């Protein structure tokens, strides 16, 4: 079973392994670069090695030292998304199993697709800049060079020099701070990660932070104007990762901090060790938008502990984190309200692979990203789809009890090991021996390799979503003289989380005549609610539905904040909406350049502009 990362231009696992990285850099915001050494401790695998490739992407090298002298690597030309491959002439060729260490002088761009550089303006306090890294899928290669893949594992330490009236903090334990010797108005911060880690999930942030403690092993970071607020809002963290350590064993990461980043953090959610970090657009005031919480923790078994080889795989990390994410919500609020996420899971399912087409390679579970941007492939579909397959699969094998029993000896079995789907099913077939018999009934072909919606759909109790089909029928059903029928009373009994269902699936038969929107408005005051998630769905239903009074506002909603989940939908329906489509691509236009890399080029991508 030989595998290779084909989104890595690397040397693979088999050839050598990084063990460890020392990190010492400064942060230079005046000229938007980090600039520091990248140590590698590298282990050969193989006998009588010479060289080795790293994985860098718009990396200035300055000088790579080896035994305390300077040695030859060259740059090779670059590769797209991939970057360019660095290869290194090791001074002395190294036996099977030999460690040394690999002293890297680089400097990243400006325009590090890892980084989102601030000035004052965007921030909250207005007064400093500042810097936020996303590494997952393949960006740490633009902060440093690396075997930029989840197949390898090391440990860090790190020591980050920043302007003395910032902070540091890194997917690590924090290891103290002192002046910066070489420059009086910095600071070092030092971090170290004990435990083995796949490069992606390395992360920094630099900015005017503070913090609150909300739990015995809970700190929440964010700017001074949002702590009240965030130590509110994710106040049940504790007693989320106190069910997550009893569905997947102990937490081994030691410390369990979040970190609210600017509106502009590309996800809702990052599991970076140690320090989780989340969207502002989470802070609905009601705890409402918590499941976020509950899918980074359970990060910290399936896709930290237990990670996919390669990102053909990625379905193993998010799959099973939403599978644990169901089952706190689950033990928190309940069997139904489990089902009632589960089958909005299906129906944004649903949505992904009609977006695509039912027979696109991207709404397979297992995808070959040889030649595909990761960031472009992105979809719902490994998290449902792949989150649907063990739902299946638990109805199949006896309910939630006995396959919770498979999935906490599979995160054991995996511990620190970076795997594939042949190793998640061998194990399955093992742990299962005695059903090999209804193991066979799963069309493993259908499920893991074929595009469209999976060969079946699991059972689920509707208790909860009854009343949200309910309402949405009767409003696609409804001509114009059944509008004065609907009243807020119809939204009496509903949670947001119904409010937000009952807007999913009036969504799914968008367009709905302007009237009738029109009309939910003056009966249900959408435009009052500032729960993101439902903000986010009206207005879509809006803009569809070619309300004009709609635009400014969705305008408004995709440019103060960047959470893609959102950005690139409404941008892609005003761009849709005729009215609309010339100040969506001019909106684009002015703020392409404050944007995240990242998200920038996905919308660009979108609106087919660029
Ligand atoms: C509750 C979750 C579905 C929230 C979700 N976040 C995640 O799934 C995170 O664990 C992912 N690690 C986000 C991610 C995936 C791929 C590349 C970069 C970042 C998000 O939407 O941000
Ligand atoms: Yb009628
Ligand atoms: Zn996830």
């Amino acid at each position: 079973p030989e595998i290779v990362d084909t989104c890595s231009l690397a040397s693979p696992a088999s050839v050598c392994r990084t063990k460890h990285l020392h990190l010492r850099c400064s942060v230079d915001f005046t000229r938007r670069t980090l600039t520091g050494t990248a140590a590698l401790t590298v282990q050969s695998q193989e006998d009588n090695l010479r060289s080795l490739v790293l994985d860098t992407k718009d990396l200035t090298i300055e000088k790579v030292v080896i035994n305390g002298q300077e040695v030859k690597y060259a740059l090779g030309e670059r590769q797209s998304y991939k970057g360019s491959p660095m290869e290194i002439s090791l001074p002395i060729a190294l036996s099977k199993n030999q460690e040394i260490v690999i002293e890297i002088s680089f400097e990243t761009s400006p325009k590090s697709s890892a980084l989102q550089w601030l000035t004052p303006e965007q921030t909250s306090g207005k007064e400093h800049p500042y810097l936020f890294s996303q590494c997952q899928a393949i960006h740490c290669r633009a902060i440093l060079p690396c075997q930029d893949t989840p197949s390898v594992k090391l440990t860090y330490t790190a020591e980050v020099s920043v302007p003395k009236e910032l902070v540091a903090l890194m997917s690590a334990i924090r290891d103290g701070e002192t002046p910066d010797p070489e420059d009086p108005s910095r600071k070092i911060y030092k971090f170290i990660q004990k435990v083995p880690i796949p490069c992606y999930l390395i992360a920094l942030v630099v900015g005017a932070l503070e913090s609150r403690q909300i739990g015995p092993r809970t700190l929440v970071w964010s700017e001074k104007e949002q702590v009240e607020k965030s130590a509110y809002e994710f106040s049940e963290t504790e007693s989320m990762l106190k069910i997550a350590e009893d569905l997947g064993g102990p937490y081994v990461w030691g410390q369990y901090d979040l970190l609210v980043l600017p509106p502009s953090f590309p996800y809702g959610g990052m599991e970076n060790p140690c320090l989780t970090f989340v969207t502002p657009t989470l802070l609905a005031g009601d705890k409402s938008l918590s499941n976020v919480i509950a899918h980074e923790i359970s990060h910290s078994w399936t896709g930290n502990l237990v990670t996919n080889k390669t990102w053909d795989h990625f379905w193993l990390n998010e799959g099973h984190t939403v599978y644990l994410e169901r089952h706190i919500c689950g033990r928190l609020f309940g069997e139904k309200f489990r089902h009632f996420n589960a089958l909005g899971g299906w129906g944004e399912l649903q949505n992904s692979v009609k977006t695509f087409g039912e027979t696109h390679p991207f709404t397979k579970l297992v995808v070959d990203l040889t030649d595909i941007d990761p960031n472009v492939a992105y979809s719902s579909v490994p998290y449902e789809k792949g989150f649907a397959l063990l739902f299946y699969l638990e109805q199949l094998l006896g309910g939630p009890e006995i396959f919770l029993g498979f999935l906490k000896a599979y995160v054991e079995k995996f511990s620190y090991k970076s795997i594939t789907t042949d190793d998640w099913k061998d194990f399955l077939y093992s742990y299962f021996k005695d059903k090999v018999d209804v193991l066979n009934q799963v069309d493993w072909n259908a499920w893991l390799y074929s595009p469209g919606l999976p060969p079946i759909k699991p059972n689920y109790d509707m208790t909860l979503t009854n009343a949200c089909i309910a309402l949405s029928q009767r409003w696609i059903t409804a001509k114009e003289d059944d509008l004065n029928s609907f009243n807020a009373t119809d939204l009496k009994d509903l949670s947001s989380h119904q409010l937000n269902e009952f807007l999913a699936q009036t969504l799914q038969r968008a367009p709905l005549p302007l009237g009738h929107i029109k009309r939910m408005q003056e009966v249900y005051n959408f435009n009052a609610i500032n729960n993101s998630e439902i903000r986010f769905r009206w207005l879509r239903l809006c803009i569809q539905s070619k309300w004009e009074d709609a635009i400014p506002l969705a305008l408004k909603m995709a440019t103060e904040q960047g959470r893609m989940k959102f950005t690139r939908p409404l941008f892609k329906d005003l761009a849709a909406f005729d009215k609309s489509h010339d100040q969506a691509v001019r909106t684009y236009q002015e703020h392409k350049a404050s944007m995240h890399p990242v998200t920038a080029m996905l919308v660009g991508k979108d609106l087919k502009v660029d």
